[PDB]
């Protein structure tokens, strides 16, 4: 019967973008569309646009609770960022769900300085996977370095100035050597990565005990069907692929050497063997420790959103 | 270094005291001293009437906010409890910060009904930890229904109009058969036990992916030193001991047969055995998933208070 959320099929949700009207600008449509090509503007609208709206309720209300505190507290503190996580599946459209986010969270006057870094970044490099026999395992718990994740995020909420993260490129498939990305108190980060609502139990070869999600605000756990998920990952590895038709210097152009139907069998091996395995046993678990649940359908469409009460 | 904490210095804690006329009559005051005679009236003052102001500050903050989110989303608007769980040691004196927190709480017209539910209830009975050999694990994590205890908390945060808690009896060292306490949606519940930051990492024989955190608003851990814990716990056992000279029926009376000495010394070895064990292994570790940290001193006094930022 009862659960811990509020459900929202996709008539209900896009309904909210009139409780509060709000119109995309010339300017962010650009902006969208230099994100993902494939992204649907409408799909923004209906969808994206009433998940920005919800979640600068929620910033206001934390700045507003900041303020009163401030009273007692004074004004001489550090800036602290809300954080936001992304997580779900590989493929699931997370990192698209965050760079949409990014875009239109930064309107809004009270939080106009958005950041966002991804948990890729924090992978062990190829080397060290290689070293341990993981390099089969990369998203993983084992292929993290979990412990400067969650330093990352502890010092974003410790109030320091600045803090560093590495960076990770899907081009090459490795950590970018001295790649490494600064963030300076932004009023807004958001985290992306399918391992941001795990905890210490996932990592029992190395524990932790305070845990990615006691440094974040607000969770999405973006959600799909296998069989979608499988499509996206395929399509998507495809992409790269021709991405590297004219790009030595891409891990991809190994696979633009090869025919389409055998780049196709890789990449359907890979999620089988790989990504499948690590969603099963390690990302779909976490889900109902989210905030928010966003379920998508054919062709990237949401069609459920579920929020904890 | 700066860490998730900020600690109240004396300037920030005075402001908080005295930001409104806290109005104690004397027969609130003749409560406050019925739920422990040894509750200071000075830490009363100086600690108590603060720390529930600034929980009043949290509270408030989250009702408004769900009225904001109930006009956007549309949605009827059942309450939801706020939830407050409060952690430590054995003997650091949970059950007296969470019975004093209740009726100062319970003083504010926002929120005038808060209940308590203790985690000893879920606490497999005796009868069951005789069956699986640990009668000396009580209050370790294979010694509770976790899974009853989540769930009542989940079902609390699902808007359920009634939930049930088992209930246990330090005088009869047992959870009450047919004991049980009915909750009816109030404004504030708070959880009282000292596995309320545990997580399915300190389950690994029977592992729940959702925390009881998951469903708490706001966590205080009520820290002490070693030293001063194993003299309240010596302190405390001696005075059950004394309760039961005069009551046949009390588990207590068990160790009013034997001679002080003898009884110290075995109050001694349960701390250094069973308690202290569990203080380290199990307890401590949860202590920065707290949102607030309140540190005891001598004669219980409360020497500092740290925040998350
Ligand atoms: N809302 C969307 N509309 C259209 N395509 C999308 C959407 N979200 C993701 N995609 C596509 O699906 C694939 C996976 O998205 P991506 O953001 O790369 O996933 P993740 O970051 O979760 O691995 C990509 O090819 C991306 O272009
Ligand atoms: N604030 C306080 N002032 C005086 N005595 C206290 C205070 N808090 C706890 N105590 C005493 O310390 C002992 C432990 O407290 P209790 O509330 O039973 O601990 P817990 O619930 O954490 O096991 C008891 O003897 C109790 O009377
Ligand atoms: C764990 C991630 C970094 C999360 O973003 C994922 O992208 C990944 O590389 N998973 C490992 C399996 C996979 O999809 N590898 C891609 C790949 C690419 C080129 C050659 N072999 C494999
Ligand atoms: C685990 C608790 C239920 C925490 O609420 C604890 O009181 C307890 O029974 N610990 C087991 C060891 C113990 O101290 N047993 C006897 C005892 C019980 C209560 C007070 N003094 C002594």
């Amino acid at each position: 019967l009862m659960t811990p959320y509020l459900q929202f099929n996709r008539h209900q949700w896009a309904a909210l973008r009139d409780s509060v009207p709000m119109t995309l600008t010339e300017d962010e449509i650009t902006r969208l569309k230099g994100i993902n090509e494939d992204l649907s503007l409408e799909e923004v609208a209906e969808i994206y646009l009433p998940l920005s709206r919800l979640l600068n309720f929620y910033i206001s209300s934390n700045l507003r609770r900041q303020a009163v505190l401030e009273q007692f507290l004074g004004t001489n503190g550090q800036r602290i960022p809300y954080i936001i996580s992304i997580a779900g599946s590989v493929a699931v459209g997370k990192s698209t769900t965050a760079r949409v986010l990014q875009a239109l969270l930064s309107r809004w006057p009270e939080h106009r300085h958005v950041e966002l870094i991804t948990t890729d970044g924090f992978l062990h490099p190829n080397s060290v996977l290689k070293e341990r026999g993981l390099m089969k395992k990369k998203g993983f718990p084992q292929s993290y370095d979990m412990h400067r994740l969650v330093k990352f995020v502890s010092d974003l909420k410790s109030g320091v100035p600045q803090a560093t993260a590495p960076v990770y490129s899907h081009l090459i498939y490795d950590v970018i050597p001295d790649g490494d990305k600064t963030v300076a108190q932004p009023d807004i980060l958001i985290l992306e990565g399918l391992n941001v609502l795990q905890s210490g139990m996932d990592y029992p070869h190395d524990p932790h005990h305070v845990f990615v999600s006691d440094f974040v605000d607000f969770s999405i756990y973006v959600d799909a069907p296998e069989e979608l998920l499988k499509s996206w990952y395929i399509n998507r590895f495809l992409k790269f692929r021709e991405g590297a038709f004219t790009d030595p210097d891409s891990y991809f152009h190994n696979y633009a050497k090869l025919s389409k139907e055998e780049a196709v069998d890789i990449a359907t091996s890979l999620w089988n063997e790989i990504n499948l395995m690590n969603l099963k046993e390690n990302i779909l678990p976490t889900r109902e420790r989210a905030s928010l649940i966003m379920t998508k359908s054919a062709n990237h469409s949401v069609n459920q959103v579920r929020l904890r009460k």
